[PDB]
């Protein structure tokens, strides 16, 4: 779909099982995802934003569906305020920027 | 244009006489760019990213021309990693997200 910026971008995702809604997120490179419980094994990293850093659990190879697109990638669970749809995936969905 | 996401969206913005390269952010409510010289009265603010909270000096009504297209808005300036053009910028170029 088309989506102007005159409020949030948000999007409902489906994954693990779990119905959530993400913000489409170009500044981000990576998908950050408030905890949530996640099935499998996991490998620490420490992410950088803003404000500061927040160490997260990656988990490779995980499926999520935005927006009824199915997309496999890496999703980044922590302590993250909003679940943020980033550029690793975004290119999945074939997502553009436009003006 | 339009712009696809394999790599970051950084655009060249014109501020304060300044040349300064920035990230297109749907995920950002707000533009908030890196330490700088600009004239004027400025307020105290803080604002949120994941890691935290920053204080930032915010700034009303300031041209930016962000990749030749004109637009005056509220503009945040503090230790930020990236320039950052958020919503209330990108409502102004006419920016669409697409897929
Ligand atoms: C560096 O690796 C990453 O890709 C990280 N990327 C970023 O942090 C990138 N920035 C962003 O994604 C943008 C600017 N953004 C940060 C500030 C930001 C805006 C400026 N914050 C506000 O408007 C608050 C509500 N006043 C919103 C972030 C999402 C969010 C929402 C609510 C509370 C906290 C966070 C998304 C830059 C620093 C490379 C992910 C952790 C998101």
């Amino acid at each position: 779909p088309q989506i102007t910026l005159w409020q949030r971008p948000l999007v409902t995702i489906k994954i693990g099982g779990q119905l959530k809604e993400a913000l489409l997120d170009t500044g981000a490179d990576d998908t950050v995802l408030e905890e949530m419980s996640l099935p499998g094994r996991w490998k620490p990293k420490m992410i950088g934003g803003i404000g500061g850093f927040i160490k997260v659990r990656q988990y490779d190879q995980i499926l999520i569906e935005i927006c009824g697109h199915k997309a496999i990638g890496t999703v980044l669970v922590g302590p993250t305020p909003v679940n943020i749809i980033g550029r690793n995936l975004l290119t999945q969905i074939g997502c553009t920027l436009n003006f």
